[PDB]
């Protein structure tokens, strides 16, 4: 079950989120979907927001709104959404990598 895609996670708990510098390496795939969340609006509300005395301000909708599509993501595919092939999403044609 696990080695087969990539396996959508399910929050345990209630549908938080976290804000984090991620590396390259930390991301297993580069998915198909195509969400146009707000960079800019986050970014001016997390930061804003981070502060320990104002971490509980009121969300924002844009962040509600981005994490409420990506746990619709995690629940609309049974063991997650193919991803942007390498050579069939971004046109390649390395044999190699279809072997």
């Amino acid at each position: 079950d696990d080695l087969v895609g990539f396996k959508l996670f399910l929050p345990e708990g209630p549908c938080d989120h976290t804000v984090v510098k991620l590396q390259p390496g930390d991301m297993a795939a580069i998915t198909t979907k195509v969400l146009r969340v707000n960079g800019e609006k986050i970014l001016e509300d997390f930061s804003k927001r981070q502060q320990p005395k104002f971490k509980k301000d009121p969300p924002l909708a844009a962040v509600t709104t981005a994490v409420q599509e990506l746990l619709r993501l995690a629940q609309a595919h049974p063991a997650g959404p193919p991803t942007l092939d390498p050579v069939n999403d971004l046109q390649l044609k390395d044999m190699s990598v279809v072997e």
